[PDB]
């Protein structure tokens, strides 16, 4: 469909779609500047994604997105490495969970 973002290595296989798209705050309360830690500009973060195995178990070890933890995911179909599952390292967060998803990664 026209709202779906697919591997581009393998083509068919559907990882979100533009309707999960959202827009996490990197800053913190009262909007503060953050040093830039990773490269988020090329990371897209979706509240849902299909298709991805998840690789290893959560770590917190150098968080593009302080206050989560990182899971790698790379395309069930062909093992390429799309992006990210985010877990809320506490329970008072919002969400509980997204994706990171390298915009490079997808079609379109
Ligand atoms: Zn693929």
């Amino acid at each position: 469909g026209p709202t779906s973002l697919c591997c581009k290595q393998c083509q068919e296989t559907e990882i979100t779609t533009k309707n999960e798209i959202f827009s996490l705050s990197l800053c913190g309360p009262m909007a503060a500047y953050v040093n830039p830690h990773g490269y988020v500009h090329e990371t897209l973060t979706v509240y849902k994604a299909s298709n991805l195995n998840l690789i290893g178990r959560p770590s917190t070890v150098h968080s593009w997105f302080p206050g989560y933890a990182w899971t790698i995911a790379q395309c069930k179909i062909c093992a390429s490495h799309i992006g990210w599952k985010f877990t809320a390292t506490k329970k008072d967060m919002s969400p509980q969970k997204f994706w990171g998803l390298t915009r490079s990664a997808l079609l379109p």
